[PDB]
């Protein structure tokens, strides 16, 4: 689990969107695993607006952070689950790092900000949702 609060926006996986982020829908793509939903609290979190390849991100399944090096957003054919079946998911960045289904939802940080969160996993790689694209979360 995890979540993004910047300004009047909560970012969250698509897959694990509740009902009220359901009820409250700004923006999705399911192609990306994202959901923006409104908020009545203000958040304050940075995103980093970057090109950066060097970042940490929280790993639950460890309670511990990993610094790690990761692609650049991009469109990758992930492997199935419950939530979605085999697909292209884009805007998608990997690393070489442990992860387990419940770590999605962690952020992935770098000196600037937010870079994603934990979003598709296995074999020893981590991938994460790139939100460094989206300039109308400051706004
Ligand atoms: C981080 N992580 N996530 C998952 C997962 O099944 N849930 C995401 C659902 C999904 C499928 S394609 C994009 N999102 C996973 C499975 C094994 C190991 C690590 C993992
Ligand atoms: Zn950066």
């Amino acid at each position: 689990s995890g979540a993004i609060y910047v300004g009047n926006y909560r970012v969250v996986n698509r897959h694990l969107a509740t009902h009220n982020d359901w009820a409250n829908l700004v923006w999705e793509d399911s192609s990306r695993d994202l959901l923006v939903s409104s908020t009545t609290a203000q958040g304050c979190d940075t995103i980093a607006r970057c090109d950066c390849q060097t970042g940490v991100y929280y790993c639950s399944s460890r309670r511990k952070h990993y610094p790690v090096s990761f692609s650049k957003p991009s469109l990758i054919f992930v492997e199935a689950s419950e939530y979605y079946p085999a697909r292209y998911q884009s805007h998608l960045m990997l690393a070489v790092g442990h992860s387990e289904p419940g770590d999605c939802g962690g952020i992935l940080r770098c000196q600037h900000g937010v870079v994603g969160i934990v979003s598709t996993g296995g074999n020893g790689l981590v991938g994460f949702a790139d939100v460094r694209d989206l300039l109308w979360l400051d706004e």
